[PDB]
């Protein structure tokens, strides 16, 4: 959604790591910044984290310049040449389940207690 804003301290319903929906509590609203890059073969990634840029220290100095050549460490642990496209912060929701487990989830994966699932 929404319509409904979700706030810290609110009981909501979201999927646990076991893959089923349970009630959980929003413990914090976080901002995660994702980087978008074009790899040298022309494939596109929309969900790098700033630390995945290994040619410069983006956590310390911010994003590369638009179009800047970069090296990126991919999820296979290998390094690839790319060019920086854009960064976009996404508002997210850190939730805690009855068992103490936590997840950081996007708005669309959070439901209020009053609404029909899914």
């Amino acid at each position: 959604g929404h319509m409904q804003s979700i706030t810290a301290g609110q009981k909501v319903i979201s999927k646990h790591k076991n893959g089923r929906f349970y009630q959980c509590e929003v413990v914090r609203l976080t901002t995660e910044t994702f980087y978008e890059v074009n790899f040298d073969d022309g494939s596109f990634s929309d969900n790098l984290y700033p630390e995945d840029i290994v040619s410069q220290d983006c956590l310390q100095f911010g994003p590369p310049a638009e179009g800047e050549v970069v090296q990126v460490r991919w999820t296979d642990g290998q390094v690839y040449g790319a060019k920086f496209v854009a960064s976009h912060p996404i508002q997210m929701y850190q939730v805690e389940f009855e068992d103490g487990s936590q997840l950081v989830v996007k708005r669309d994966d959070v439901y209020t207690l009053d609404e029909e699932l899914p």
